[PDB]
């Protein structure tokens, strides 16, 4: 089983400037019960963007595709191929928007956080797959946060 997890503003921005731009502290909590004791794949990007107090992420089997032969980073799998980094049989793709294109065929679950905050898409932004026909989804109801954004959770599979 290859998963998808990611947070999208409605637009479906996920990323920019590096940085996911908005702040939504519950959202790193559901992350973190997925991922965590499964082995998660992320891009060289995404990589970097891990703050050094939790990179790599802990409890979890971290492994980063590059296309640099040599890159090296402590507690990463750094691998050249998706072949390569997709072995495990959960496997959780923590992005980014390089990575998502690159395993969606793969992948038959996804766990999207959507965040209702006014974003409209720039050139250049990181963005979320589009997820066609062939997924069902069970959209979960609004919750809101504590610093004020509202936000909910998809469920998406594909058998
Ligand atoms: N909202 C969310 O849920 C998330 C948001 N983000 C955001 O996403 C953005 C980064 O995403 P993005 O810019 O798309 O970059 P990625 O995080 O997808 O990493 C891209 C890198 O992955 C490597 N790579 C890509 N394709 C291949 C391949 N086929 N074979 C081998 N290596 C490959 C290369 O590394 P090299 O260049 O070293 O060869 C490439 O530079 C940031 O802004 C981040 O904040 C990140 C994660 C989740
Ligand atoms: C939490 C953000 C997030 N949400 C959802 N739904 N899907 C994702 N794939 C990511 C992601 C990501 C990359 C990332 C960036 C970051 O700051 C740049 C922090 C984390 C992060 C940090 C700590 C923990 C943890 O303590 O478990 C988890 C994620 C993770
Ligand atoms: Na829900």
């Amino acid at each position: 089983m290859v998963g998808l997890i990611w947070a999208q503003a409605t637009s479906g921005v996920i990323g920019r400037g590096g940085d996911i731009p908005w702040r939504l502290p519950e959202d790193q909590a559901h992350f973190r019960e997925i991922t965590m004791g499964h082995t998660i794949v992320m891009g060289r990007r995404t990589w970097d963007s891990l703050p050094a107090k939790v990179r790599p992420l802990p409890g979890r089997r971290n492994v980063v595709l590059s296309r640099q032969a040599d890159f090296m980073a402590s507690g990463a799998e750094v691998v050249g191929s998706l072949e390569e980094a997709l072995t495990s049989p959960e496997t959780w793709v923590i992005g980014g928007g390089q990575v998502y294109a690159l395993a969606l065929p793969y992948a038959t679950r996804c766990e999207v956080t959507e965040v209702d905050i006014g974003l409209p898409r720039e050139a250049g932004d990181a963005l979320a797959p589009v997820l066609d026909e062939t997924w069902r989804g069970e959209t979960g109801e609004w919750r809101f946060s504590r610093s004020g954004l509202r936000y909910r959770l998809y469920s998406y599979h594909r058998s």
